[PDB]
């Protein structure tokens, strides 16, 4: 099911250099979409969190976890990734029914978690159509993958690239 | 039996019934006509036409207006009627959407608007994404997905977003 | 004589009127702690809120100024205003219903007695009145200028009055008249 | 000093009119150094005479085209801009407290302030076009993207003149179309 | 010696109280708003007002060395409440240097004293800091990081000047189901 | 000295050096129209190379404004890119879409990037391309005895803080 699909998706992304040292990658997830209760949903969250952590150690990318709309899509990150110049800490503690399973799991298992109101990151992974485009550095570009689902959840992968500028005579090489 | 038409008509009727379209709002459309089919410019422009025309019916019924996201080659710049341009919140840019640099629907919309202009960025209260082009960068915070019984338009996955204010306040705060 | 703070507030408002503090079309931000007025309970606090809200409404009708009500820190000092004063260009609506223990007595009273209330995250206004040292400076248009009044308290609450004026710019040779 | 620059300025303004540079309802920013027009340091009487001639020529254009003018002050007043209050937009501009003087603001800004119906000074401004007489620099005030305008009249008296208009950013990759 | 002593005991007690409630954190900036005339309770000349400024500055400096907090000094409205800080605390990313030199009659006594006794002073147009102390109702809330929270103290005055203390904390967010622990 | 602009530019740069215009760690923005100098890649080369000498002597670095066809986007070394204050854009300056100097600079930098906007403390405009949009407020023109580079009018800008305060304010 979801574990096999996720493992394959992550290996594919690694192989296409989607995960870059020092980048933050935003995760949008709905564990219920993966399956199609809080015990079960937290087990899925655990598996996803742990798989992402392996990728983090292999590639040097770090992950940020989007909460659900009840907490205004506020984002859980490690304090070591907090930049006060670009981010604003907010007070809330993600819960299964107010944040969602993965953000809740991430908060509980981080060394020093904090929640920020907004974030801009160069890439992200959306599992189950929660939407993540508000978080991706302009210009947001979808990434085609061979693995299109994690369990029963549609997956969307986004990267980013600079705006192209200039008129008819402009060159790009 | 024209590609997408029946699914789109059903989706729009559903949205109407849930008061998704409000008089005076702008609704952003993200579309990939190739996703609807699953391939040339003739065919893609025919799909664009059907989508544009269905949206126009909704516009006349509800008083909502539509904005059309271009593809990444033109930096997702947005085509709108000049009557909806607000210089205080939007920045006009120079480009003319083309099938191979903008995409079929943005190109069709540009050509069939009374007085089109293209803006670099936009913030709108709701939107419809046909074919996973992504539209969340355009939706007023906080963006809320809308569940519909119609999941596809032709072969294209469809995503619907509305918006609502940030909920603020600590443990003792009230919301009614 | 029936209401705590009423005489002091009436005198303060008359003074402010006389110094042209209240201008047609301006928004004036009110910061209030009703417990400070009494000197430290929901019945009593709501009575004070009522008196303040009602007195301010009279001023509004006389001068054409409108009032915005700051909430407590539990609602992030969010501001309650009439929807007719909402400007989407400069303000951001947020979802919260002020309550006595989550917003404060005056914001709660104002919310319940407005025609069409909304709450915004932040606001910038040309003047304001702080009853009981809640602080209002974050809301006042730069440059914020304190206004001296002969009325220093409303009941037991210290009162602070702020207006605003443009930044003064220019080097040593600059002129100002 | 009452005649200095007059012929050149009049010709430059007529040229600009003829190329539709002045549009009804637009604001055009003026940067001026009256000493550059003469070509030497001149005293306040002379400098104010040059300011008067420039102001009056601009006013004729204003009445003919419906454009309005904004006047940049010198660096001593932080390049603050003098405009008619009727053109103040609090959403985009910030009023500042200063009264332009010949030795703190410059002759033209001072003259403009004194002869406007209801002048105010703002800290910054963004406008679609402008005219710089004597290389005071005005590009900080012009809407992006700022585009120099070629003119047949290149000087007003001894002052180099720079004319700027504006146009949208051109965007898109190599496949993008502009017509 | 009147003006050299005025406010000293009250200020020292206020600062000890604040220390005890962990108000002063290493590496934070604390904004000071002051009116020396309020401390005395009447208009006073420049000699006297500068003596009060000295006493305040010196008391704050003791706290600075003990806690590792640094102080920023708000000027009066004549200089648009511009703020005097040590250059070591200047962050060009978040602050904008302006040109003015605080004077007793254009800046106020404390900002003037601070400017003259700093190692390398700079004046900035605006600042956002996590906490502050207002002596004499000059208002300081425009400088405090959102969300600004008043701090209750048992010391209510420094001499004759009403004292207000502010700290800051993050916005609380989320709906009715949200958790904060 | 016969190479177009070279003598005038060398004198201008020496003058500026002598008035401490070039400071270690500053970025200086160059606006150039090589056609104005003459009346184009050879001129660009001479300018770029002269500026590079100054860079090594003073520790200032240079940023090169492109023409209006590329929205005055600015070419800089990546080592000077600050993502907090600048935004990378995709374009490669060309002689007919960027101008000769920006084109030359792009091709001869170690690791060039183009940014949409920039704010720098000082700049040099050769041929009235305009550069004031890039200069830190408050922008102050600098008078030089060298008025032209070849046939191109030259403008020099530095910057200083806003002066603030009312009539009683002091500035020393």
């Amino acid at each position: 099911a979801g574990f096999k699909d996720l493992t394959m998706l992550l290996d594919e992304l690694k192989d296409m250099s989607f995960f870059n040292k020092g980048d933050i990658c935003l995760i949008g997830c709905s564990t219920s979409e993966v399956i199609g209760g809080t015990v079960g949903s937290m087990e899925v969250a655990e598996t996803i969190f742990n798989a992402l952590d392996v990728v983090s150690k292999e590639t040097g990318v770090t992950f940020a976890f989007q909460g659900c709309e009840h907490i205004n899509r506020a984002i859980t990150i490690e304090k070591s990734q907090y930049n006060p110049l670009t981010m604003e800490e907010v007070s809330v503690v993600p819960d299964v029914h107010a944040g969602g399973s993965l953000a809740t799991y991430a908060f509980q298992h981080m060394k020093d978690p904090i929640v920020v109101e907004h974030i801009t990151v160069p890439c992200g992974i959306d599992i189950g159509q929660t939407l993540i485009g508000m978080h991706i550095k302009h210009v947001c570009v979808p990434v085609r993958t061979s693995v299109k689902q994690v369990g029963q959840a549609i997956v969307t992968i986004a990267t980013s690239r600079p705006k192209k500028i200039g008129g008819e005579r402009a060159k790009y090489q």
